[PDB]
C-alpha cells in the first residue's frame, strides 16, 4: 500500500540559543528537517506533511523547495495535536510514519522493517534498548505485542528494569491515524495530547501494536542543544567515513574527515587528515588530496594530485593536473589535463589549457589562457578603473615573464613571448616578442650602514 | 570564616624531561600552577602560599605578576614538610585549603563544597572513588567519618576492595594546622613527613574528619610526564568546547577546537573544525569561522565570515567584513565594517576604512587606508634603506592599480588614482590620476621553441 | 640459535578495491609488508623469505631494495602450502617464525618472548585473548601445553567460553618445519592446507606446544579492508605519539598528529595540532612548530620557531631561524642561523646566510644570498625564456627593494641595494646602489565614479 510521511518541526529550540527554529540547524551541511525529508522521499512517500510553527518565516526561505504540504500549526498542544494537524489529508488506505525533525538520524532502512512489521489496522512502534533508560516509557510486551507503555513514575520495581523503551516513531493506516487522534485527551501531568496514548487506544479496539528495536541508539536520538546535535554530527560522519572506507577511499583519518554533501569516487583515491568534501564532488581514480584541503563542487580528474591547504569551489581539474600546495581555485576555474597550479596563486573564472603552469604568487581572473603556456611568478590580471571588469585572452604557447600584469581587455596570440616587469595592455599578436625598456641610474661607491 | 591557600609547587618534574620546573608545563596556553593560583582566588582566598624549589628563578620570572606569598622551600622532605614552610603565616581562624601545582583541573565548586563540608576544629578531606584503587590509600569509614587511610600494603583483604580513595587536597584551620604539622613524624618506608598522617592526628584528638568525594575522576588528576598533560588537556578542551555547545555556540566538532584563553560570543556564532582561540577573543553575532583558523587577542564584530586559514593577532574588525581565506593580520590591523580582505594578503599596524577592499597577495604595513579604496592585486607598502619605517597614508575612494609599490612616507589624498605598476614616491593630490609611461620594445617573428 | 622468518604476503586484497596487492597498502607511509620485514629484521633473522604472488610486479617495484628471498607462489592452496613454498631453504637447525603480511603491528618484543617460550622440537604458538573470541579456533591446554586447537563449529559449550584463541603465527625449527608441513592434508570444509594441522602433527609426535598471549589484542590485528586499516593506522600514530610524549616532547593532542618515518628530537620540543612529520625529520632543543605544519626529510636546529601552516621538505634551518606562517620550503633550501623567512613566501634549492631576511610574497629559486641581507616583499627570481634556468648569486649587506625582480644568471656583490620596482639583468658591483627612473604622467582633476 501508500504511504505518507508526518514531520514534527515546530518547536523553537530554545536551548540552541539561536535566531533559527530547532531544526534548520544543521549536520553535515543541511538541516536536520532535511534530513528526515529526505529519507521519507526516499522511503517511497507520496506526501510528506511538514507540521511546522515557531521560526515560520524562516522554515519558509530555507526549504523553499523542498516537497511538503506546509502545515501551520498555530499552537504546541503535544504530539498528537500536531499529528492530528495533517489527519485531514491522510488517505484511509495509505501507511503513515510519524517522524521527529529534530531526530535526522533516522534510516530508510530501519523504517522499511517498522512499516513491513506492521499489522493489518494496528501499529508499528519504533523502540530503543538503553542501558539507562530512566525518564522513558518502558515496553512491556505480553507474548508478543506491546501491550502498554509505562512511564518512569508509574511503574513498578522490575519494570524500571525493563531496557527497551518508546521514541515515539509509528506506522499505522490513515484511516486509524484520524479515529484515534480524535480519543487523545490531556489529562496528564503535562495537560498535553500525546501521540504515545495512540499505543492505549490501540489496544482497546483490539488492535494489535507489534514492536520492532532500532539497530542503533544513536539512529533515533535527538538534539535539544548543540552539544547534542555535535554529537549527532559526529555520528554521521563517521558513519559516512566507514562507508567510504569499505568502499575502497582510502581516508587516513575518518576522526579527521567531513563531507557535508555527496562524494563519487574511482578506486585508489587516498585522502589525507582534515580534508572537507562540501556539495557534489566527483573525484577519479588514483586522486591524492593532501592535508587541509577544501573541496566544494568540484569535478577531479583521474591521476590529479592536490596538495596541501588547497581550496577549491565550482570547479574542474583534468586528468594529471596538479594543484597545491596553497592554491585557490575560486568559482568557473577549469583547468585543463596536465596543468600545474601552484602556491599563492588564485584562479578565478578561467579557463586555462593542456599542459599550462602558473605556479607562484599569481592571480588569473576572467581568462582564456591556452596550451602549454608558462604564466611566471607574480603575473596579476587586472582591470582599469572603470564600470564592468573585462577578459584577457591569452592563446597557446606562451610566455608570459615574471611580474606581468596583463591589463584587460586584451589578447596574447599564439606563441608570444614577454618579458618579466610588463605592463601589457595593448593586443600582442603571434610570435612577437614584448620587452621592457627599462631606465635605471647607477650610483657607484653608495655605502650602507656599516 | 576567611580562607587562605597553600599551593606545593617545588618539584623538578624528572619524567617532563625538561629544563622548566613541574607546574610551569602549560594546560590551555597556562601553566598548571597558575590555573590553580586562579582557582584559589576565585574561591575568595586572602593569601596564596606557593611552595616553590626547583627552578626557582623560572617560576619567578613566569610568574612575577602572580598575587602570592612566595615561600622558597630548601628540600623535598615531604608534603607536610611542604605546608608547614606556610604554616608561620596562616591565621589561627581562617581556613587553609591544601592544593598541588601539578593537578591543575580542580574546580572551585567541588573546592567549596569541602570547605563547606569541614567540622569545627576537624578536617574536611577530598576523596575520589577509582576502579583500580591499587597503590592508593583506602578511606575507612565508620558511621560517617574517616577514621583511617590505610596504604596498599597495610590494607587487607576487604579493604583493597574499597574504591575511594585518598587525594591529599584537604582542609582544615590555621590553628589545627600549626598544631599537627609540628606532630608529623616521618617513620616510613619512604623517610619523610607526609601531609597524609593530619588524619591520624586528627582521631587522635577526637577531631572529625569528613570525606567528600569529587565529582570527576579527571578534576584531581595530576601530571608527571607529558602523556598524563596531554590527557588533562583534552579533557579540558572538551569541557571547555561543551561550556560553550551549552551556550548556543555551533562547534563542529568539539575534538577540533580549542581554547587557551577566553572567549566571549554573541549568538548563532559557527565554528569549523581545527581553529584555536587564544588570549581574549570576542565574537559577535553570527560570526562564521572557518577550518584552520587561528585568532589571538582579537575583537569580531557582528556578521563577520572569517574563511578558511586566516591567522589573526592583536586586531580589530568591524561588522559585516569578509577576511580570508589565507588572509594574515598582525599586530595592529584594524579593519572597519564592510571591509575585503583576501587571500595572501598581510596587514600589520593599519587601519582600514568601511568599504575598503584588499584582496589579493598585498603587504600593507604601517598605513592608513580610508573608506571605499580598491588596493589592487600585487599592491606593497615598502620603504626606503634607511633607519626607521615610515607610514603610507591613503584617503578616501582611492584606486590604487595592481603590482603597485607604495614608497613611505607617502600621502595619496581623495579621490585619486594609480595606474598599475605604478612606484609611488611622490605625494598624490586630491582626484590626481597617476600613471606610468613605459616604454617597450617590440620584436616580431621571435619564433619559441617548437 | 639462528632464526629466519617467512612472511604471507601473496593475497589479492579483494575487499580493498584496489589496484594494489594487499600488503602494500601503507601504515604510516610505509606498505604494511614493510612493517613486517623490518620487525624481522631487528629480531635477528639471517633470511626472510616473502611468500608473494598477486600484483607481483608492483611487490617486486615498491620493495626493489628488500633483503628478502623472493618466493613467488603460483597458486593459494592454505597458509601450510605458502609456508612449505620456503621450506626448502630452512637450516634444519635454524628457528622459522611465520609472520603475515597483512598484521604489521606485531612487535620485536612480543616475537622475542615467542621465540625464547619455544622448546626443543616443540613449537610456540602466539595467542590472543579476545571479549567474543566467534569464530576463532580456542586454544585448549592440559596443564601448561596447547593440546589442540578447536575452531568455532567443533567447539562444545564450555569450550566456546574460552577467549584464548589462535593467530596462526608459531615459532619452530627447520627440520620441524620441514618434517610436519609435508604431513598436512587438505581435508577440510575449505580443501585448504592449514598452517594450524601443524599443533596436531606436534602433539602427534609428543612435542610440545606452548603458548606465548599478545600483550596488545591490537599487535596481532590484520587488515582486510580500508577501514580496518584505518584502525590499525590510528593504534599505530597512537603508540609513537605516547611514546615521543613520554620521552619528553610536548605533542598539544596526540590524536592530531602523525609520523610517518622517524624523528629525533631534543628537549623542550613542542608540537601544535595537526603536525605531520615525514620521512627523517631531526629536530633541536626548544624547536616549536605550529598548528597545519608539515615536515618532510628535514632537520631543524635548536630554538627554532616554524609558525602555523608551514610546509617544509628536504631543507635544513639553522638555530634561532623563524619561519612561516605560510611559508614554504621546497627540496635545497638551506636556511642558516637567525634567519626569518615569511608569509607567503616560496624558497627552492637556495642557500640563504646568516640573519637575512625574506618576509612576504616572494619567490627565491635556484640562488645563493649571503649573511644580513634584506629581500623586500615581492622579489621575484626568474629567467630568460630559454632552455635550463640559472642562479642568482647575492652577497652579504644587500638590500633588495621591494617588487624586484631579479633576473637569473645575475650577480649581487657585497653591499650593494635595490630600488623598489627594479629589473635586474645585469650584475651589480660592490657598494653599487640601483634605483629605477621611473616616468609617470600626472592627470589633475580625474574625478573618479560619484
Ligand atoms: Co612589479
Ligand atoms: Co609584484
Amino acid at each position: 500500500k501508500a504511504l505518507s510521511a508526518v514531520i514534527l518541526a515546530a518547536g523553537k529550540g530554545t536551548r540552541m540559543y539561536s535566531d533559527l527554529p530547532k531544526v534548520l540547524h544543521t549536520i553535515a551541511g543541511k538541516p536536520m528537517v532535511k534530513h528526515v525529508i529526505d529519507t521519507a522521499h526516499q522511503l517511497g512517500s507520496e506526501n510528506i506533511h511538514l507540521i511546522y510553527g515557531h521560526g515560520g518565516d524562516l522554515m519558509r526561505t530555507h526549504l523553499a523547495n523542498e516537497q511538503v504540504n506546509w502545515v501551520l500549526q498555530t499552537e504546541q498542544l503535544g504530539t498528537a495535536h500536531a499529528v492530528q494537524q495533517a489527519a485531514p489529508f491522510f488517505k484511509d488506505n495509505e501507511n503513515i510514519v510519524v517522524l521527529y525533525g529534530d531526530a535526522p538520524l533516522i534510516t530508510k532502512e530501519t523504517l522499511e522493517k517498522l512499516i513491513e512489521a506492521k499489522p493489518e489496522n494496528g501499529i508499528a512502534l519504533l523502540t530503543v534498548n538503553l542501558d539507562n533508560p530512566t525518564g522513558y516509557g518502558r515496553i512491556i510486551r505480553e507474548n508478543g505485542n506491546v501491550v502498554a507503555i509505562v512511564e518512569q513514575k508509574d511503574a513498578n520495581a522490575e519494570q524500571l528494569n525493563i531496557k527497551e523503551v518508546n521514541t515515539g516513531v509509528m506506522v499505522s493506516d490513515g484511516a486509524s491515524f484520524k479515529k484515534w487522534l480524535a480519543r487523545v485527551g490531556n489529562n496528564n501531568a503535562q495537560g498535553e495530547y500525546y501521540l504515545t496514548d495512540l499505543i492505549a487506544l490501540a489496544n482497546q479496539d483490539n488492535c494489535q501494536v507489534v514492536a520492532v528495536q532500532a539497530t542503533d541508539v544513536m539512529e533515533v536520538e535527538g538534539a535539544n542543544n548543540r552539544l547534542q546535535l555535535a554529537a549527532l554530527e559526529r555520528y554521521f560522519q563517521n558513519k559516512q567515513a566507514s562507508k567510504l572506507l569499505l568502499e575502497g577511499v582510502m581516508i587516513y583519518d575518518p576522526a579527521r574527515f567531513d563531507l557535508r554533501g555527496t562524494l563519487e569516487h574511482g578506486k585508489d583515491v587516498e585522502i589525507d587528515v582534515n580534508v572537507i568534501i562540501e556539495g557534489n564532488v566527483k573525484l577519479g581514480d588514483r586522486v591524492k588530496i593532501g592535508t587541509g584541503c577544501v573541496l566544494k563542487n568540484v569535478v577531479i580528474g583521474n591521476d590529479v594530485e592536490i596538495k596541501p591547504y588547497s581550496v577549491l569551489e565550482d570547479s574542474i581539474v583534468g586528468e594529471k593536473a596538479a594543484i597545491g600546495p596553497f592554491s585557490r581555485l575560486r568559482p568557473g576555474a577549469e583547468l585543463a589535463a596536465e596543468t600545474h597550479v601552484g602556491n599563492f596563486v588564485e584562479i578565478k573564472k578561467s579557463t586555462v589549457g593542456k599542459g599550462s603552469k602558473v605556479n607562484h604568487l599569481t592571480y588569473v581572473g576572467d581568462s582564456e589562457i591556452g596550451s602549454n603556456c608558462n604564466i611566471g611568478a607574480g603575473v596579476i590580471t587586472c582591470n582599469y578603473d572603470g564600470a564592468n571588469k573585462f577578459k584577457t585572452i591569452i592563446g597557446d604557447d606562451v610566455f608570459v615573464g615574471s611580474d606581468t600584469q596583463l591589463v584587460a581587455p586584451v589578447k596574447v596570440a599564439n606563441g608570444a613571448t614577454i618579458g618579466a616587469g610588463t605592463t601589457i595592455t595593448r593586443d600582442v599578436g603571434e610570435n612577437e616578442l614584448v620587452i621592457t625598456r627599462v631606465a635605471q641610474r647607477h650610483i657607484q661607491g653608495w655605502q650602507r650602514p656599516i
